[PDB]
């Protein structure tokens, strides 16, 4: 409902954990699970590539569609590119729907 | 200038003409060219077929496009369409540089 596309067997989730390390333990021997670990976090990169297949429009509508363009007049910033903060911001939602089908 | 291709051999120039047909001439010789003739027209269909190449874009701009797109709102008529008359019409000029490239 949310939109897009239901799957049975969706792209799996994928999950990740830095594994804990130890701090000093006692130099006698004690039952409890060890609750004092060495402060650290990770990074690194991801790639992530979706093959798309596309259907072709196929219309013999003689008049021009409609078609998501940028603002033709000058303006402040650039819609979809960054601020003089460096901060990127998506200043309208776009949808998918411009070309047209008969019924 | 006015725009468009320069060619050194454009496409040909096609000529067209229905050929004379003489109404009857006198019944004895006269050297004078013939001057009355049936009168006739021609009518029939034209076929042309051009193949074009494209050059497809290879942009790497991030942010959307400016478009040639229809109006959205209502309007008495469709764009690019025929009056309640029949009578076709073309509102606007359309150019054709909307993508855009770098120097
Ligand atoms: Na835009
Ligand atoms: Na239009």
């Amino acid at each position: 409902l949310m939109g897009g596309f239901g799957l049975k067997h969706p792209p799996p989730q994928i999950l990740i954990k830095n594994t804990p390390v130890p701090a000093d333990p006692p130099t006698t021997f004690n039952q409890s699970k060890l609750n004092s670990f060495i402060t650290q976090y990770s990074t690194g990169q991801v790639s992530v590539e979706i093959e798309w297949e596309l259907q072709k429009e196929n219309s013999k509508r003689w008049n021009p569609e409609i078609q998501y363009t940028s603002n033709y007049y000058k303006s402040t910033s650039v819609d979809f590119a960054v601020n003089t903060e460096g901060v990127y911001s998506e200043p309208r939602p776009i949808g998918t729907r411009y070309l047209t089908r008969n019924l």
